[PDB]
């Protein structure tokens, strides 16, 4: 049956939700989107409830809707932000113009939590083997995060991690900004079609900052940025430069004067061996030579935590509708579909 809805003025927009959602409040600011905590009364758990923000407006945005509402649903693992309940207040596809998605409550993003500081050895271990388990199910799917970064990173009071933002502007990606410090080479400057090893160098740079309490590579801008991270892993070789497929990147790339590999642990001075051992094999400049998700899981840095029979791998997802066109209407019954046959977890 259809539960009773009751209505309620929030984030400038009525908010229409079942009755077992309770206390709905605003967090984040709107950093994380039209999104609200709350107390569901019929499992107990705090939860955060994200309205979307008129999602079929568009082609675009119709599909970037149903995209969201897929990967959601797709996603069952401790540590992926999953669905515990998604909804509408329409009785009918016709009626059908607002989606609701409901997941786990978290108490605070990465970001928050690191505050210019050192993390002890033994947080750093713990907090990035999470993302490593949750990386190895995303990519198992086929599925590229794209946008790994501090804060898209949820965190409760046990540091125990969800991954948030999987697989969905220029000005905002300009100058000093967080926005763009954790992003791979070849994707901040267009070099290459690229792979699920871009997810692996945001690690890199996570896993870093976690063990210095600061930026890795803080670039000003996109050059300034090429020019921290090259000082680093070194100019690239030829190679590389073969498989840079931009042949304008390809040519400024040539233009630098040649830096050979610096030398990490006189860059992590202090740092665990093992913890610099795993950089040097995440920072690698040629994406085909990182190392996987499920490889580092394995690498000895993650010895206290390393199961591989507790390290699942996701079903099968079916992303054909990716390069279909498709009407308005059209990806707004396919995202009724997916709405009204949702099976919540137990
Ligand atoms: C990270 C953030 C910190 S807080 C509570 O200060 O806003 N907490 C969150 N816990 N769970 C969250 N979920 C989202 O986005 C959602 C993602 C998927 C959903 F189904 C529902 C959501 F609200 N954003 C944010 C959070």
């Amino acid at each position: 049956e259809r539960p009773t809805f009751y209505r309620q003025e929030l984030n400038k927009t009525i908010w229409e939700v079942p009755e077992r959602y309770q206390n709905l409040s605003p967090v984040g600011s709107g950093a994380y989107g039209s999104v609200c905590a709350a107390f569901d009364t019929k499992t107990g758990l705090r939860v955060a409830v994200k309205k979307l923000s008129r999602p079929f407006q568009s082609i675009i945005h119709a599909k970037r809707t149903y995209r969201e509402l897929r990967l959601l649903k797709h996603m069952k693992h401790e540590n992926v932000i999953g669905l515990l309940d998604v909804f509408t207040p329409a009785r009918s596809l016709e009626e059908f113009n607002d989606v609701y998605l409901v997941t786990h409550l978290m108490g605070a993003d990465l970001n928050n939590i690191v505050k210019c500081q050192k993390l002890t050895d033994d947080h750093v271990q713990f907090l990035i083997y999470q993302i490593l388990r949750g990386l190895k199910y995303i990519h198992s799917a086929d599925i590229i995060h794209r946008d790994l970064k501090p804060s898209n990173l949820a965190v409760n009071e046990d540091c125990e991690l969800k991954i948030l933002d999987f697989g969905l502007t220029d000005d905002e990606m300009t100058g000093y900004v967080a926005t763009r410090w954790y992003r791979a080479p070849e994707i901040m400057l267009n070099w290459m079609h690229y792979n699920q090893t871009v997810d692996i160098w945001s690690v890199g740079c996570i896993m870093a900052e976690l063990l210095t309490g600061r930026t890795l590579f803080p670039g000003t801008d996109h050059i300034d940025q090429l020019k921290l991270i090259l000082r680093l892993v070194g100019t690239p070789g030829a190679e590389l430069l073969k498989k840079i497929s931009s042949e304008s990147a390809r040519n400024y790339i040539q233009s630098l004067t040649q830096m050979p590999k610096m030398n990490f642990a006189n860059v992590f001075i202090g740092a665990n061996p093992l913890a610099v051992d795993l950089l040097e094999k995440m920072l690698v400049l040629d994406s085909d030579k990182r190392i996987t998700a499920a490889q580092a899981l394995a690498h000895a840095y993650f010895a206290q935590y390393h199961d591989p029979d507790d390290e699942p791998v996701a079903d099968p997802y079916d992303q054909s509708f990716e390069s279909r066109d498709l009407l308005i209407d059209e990806w707004k019954s396919l995202t009724y579909d997916e709405v009204i046959s949702f099976v919540p977890p137990p």
